[PDB]
């Protein structure tokens, strides 16, 4: 029920670029993979092309593809992110990460020709020397969670609000709560949803054959709350 739908009904593959600035420290990395949203599946690795990550790859996760969530066939009217194809849409964050600093995003994602690109811009500020992100005392590992979708009717977009916990060395939790705005690029109509929630699944994992600093990701990604 938009033409963006059918762009997902295949593989897709996935370009992902980031620039970071967090505390000074410049960074790029430069993802590739792809994504089914038939099955809410994304197979994902990133490198760091600057050298060493000066945050901890878990922090960047939710920053490294919403349009590749599964909706349920009678939750179809609700997916915004695909209804922005192929032109896409902007996703602006605000990332708080408990006791410690935040990372301010702004991504756009549109496909290049067949390819769906994911273009990231990172700023983080007002991070601790010895906390959880610049300490790198966070777990390689990832959990569970429920993304809320709300629309915003009045910028044609949506509002997004999660609470990530990323798992501490010492068996602690750093809370990560995530503000998420989207809104399309293009003039065309989109879906706005009702209210209801992506439930997040990812295993992190390493290329045994890589001595780049990288991340592999499979995620998957199911839309819920609307029955
Ligand atoms: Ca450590
Ligand atoms: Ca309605």
């Amino acid at each position: 029920m938009s033409k963006g739908e059918e762009l997902f009904t295949g593989v897709v593959p996935i370009l992902v670029e980031l620039d970071g600035d967090v505390n000074g420290h410049k960074f790029s990395v430069s993802g590739e993979g792809e994504g089914d949203a038939t099955y809410g599946k994304l197979t994902l690795k990133f490198i760091c092309t600057t050298g060493k990550l000066p945050v901890p790859w878990p922090t960047l996760v939710t920053t490294f593809l919403q349009c590749f969530a599964r909706y349920p066939d009678h939750m179809k009217q609700h997916d915004f992110f695909k209804s922005a194809m192929p032109e896409g849409y902007v996703q602006e964050r605000t990332i708080f990460f408990k006791d410690d600093g935040n990372y301010k995003t702004r991504a756009e994602v549109k496909f290049e020709g067949d390819t769906l690109v994911n273009r990231i811009e990172l700023k983080g500020i007002d991070f601790k020397e010895d906390g959880n992100i610049l300490g790198h005392k966070l777990e390689y590992n990832y959990n569970s969670h429920n993304v809320y979708i709300m629309a915003d009717k009045q910028k044609n977009g949506i509002k997004v609000n999660f609470k990530i916990r990323h798992n501490i060395e010492d068996g602690s939790v750093q809370l990560a709560d995530h503000y998420q705005q989207n809104t399309p690029i293009g003039d065309g109509p989109v879906l706005l949803p009702d209210n209801h929630y992506l439930s997040t699944q990812s295993a992190l994992s390493k290329d045994p054959n890589e001595k780049r600093d990288h991340m592999v990701l499979l995620e998957f990604v199911t839309a819920a709350g609307i029955t």
